[PDB]
């Protein structure tokens, strides 16, 4: 006998928001589960759950590297206002 | 007997939003499950739930990289209110 | 018998936000489980859960590596207010 | 996984033989079973394998019970042999 | 794994035999089993293997027992010769 | 994993022979069990395995016994001879 009891009210605003630049590897909100609720189970064999292997921001072979660049960031952000009463 | 209560009541403004510049990899709200609720499972054999193996933002071979830009980010956001009032 | 309670009422601006830059390897609210809720299982082999292997951000070989950038950050941020009231 | 090997090679003059006088209850080679082999069952309930209940050579109920009898007993035997040679 | 291994080579004259008189409840070679080899059996309940309950062999109510007998038992035997050669 | 190795080779005239008079109760030979080999099992409740509850030879309620009785017992046995050799 398995009881779960799992509860998740309220949210305001979670994530990745009011940004003036984003980039790269952000993967969000990922879920990957293998029998998460399981009861008289015999056996169970052989389970890969790699997420991944290698993280390589810059992964280069005989090149040659030249960029030139003139970024400007000028992101401009007034009044933001987050409310959550609670009564 | 497995019994499960999962309860979302409420999201405001989840993710991704009032943002200049947004790329690269951001999947998200992605859900891969195998037997998620099980009883009475005698065997599972070989099961493979890898999501990724490599992360390369630059991959380069025998290559000249020469990019030039001039780029210039002046998003502007005013007045934004956020509201959750509970009672 | 097993019996689990689990509650998260409330999360208000959880996570980036309001950045004028991001970027690198940042993956965010990721579940990977396997049987996290099991009874009389008799056994279980060969479980793999490795979410990565190597982190390098710069890995060249034989590279010539002439990047010429002048990058100017002038974000600005005004008036943000959070509240959370609980009564 | 049940393996049963059972053998019975050699019966000789089992049972009941040069008997001047047999009489009463006496069964024999009766065999009563329920599942004698099982594998991998969940239940069984409400078995009743009872042989007998209750054992009364004399029952009687407001009874005269007078027999009168003279009984010889004379039988007679010779010369039995048993042979079981075993090379 | 359950692996049995039985073996009944022989047997000569088991019983009852050159007898002058038999009588009464002798029951012989009565087998009476539930579930004799069981493997991963669940439950089992409510199990009734009663050989018997009462033995009364003169059970009288309210009776006038007279028997009156003159009983001569001359039974003969003679040159019985039992061999079990094993080599 | 449970073996079980059971031999029996050799009976010679077991039980019960050359007998001038046999009564009462003498059941023989008589095998009652319940789950003899097991393995695995979850549980196992009201069992019940009586032989009997009430032995009485003489049981009388009220009653007038008066038998009268002339027995005589003049078997006669010659030669029995029992040979099990064993090389």
């Amino acid at each position: 006998m398995i009881q779960v009891y799992s509860r998740h009210p309220a949210e305001n605003g979670k994530s990745n928001f009011l940004n003036c630049y984003v980039s790269g590897f952000h993967p969000s909100d990922i879920e990957v589960d293998l029998l998460k609720n399981g009861e008289r189970i015999e056996k169970v064999e052989h389970s890969d759950l790699s997420f991944s292997k290698d993280w390589s921001f810059y992964l280069l072979y005989y090149t040659e590297f030249t960029p030139t660049e003139k970024d400007e960031y000028a992101c401009r952000v007034n009044h933001v206002t987050l409310s959550q009463p609670k009564i």
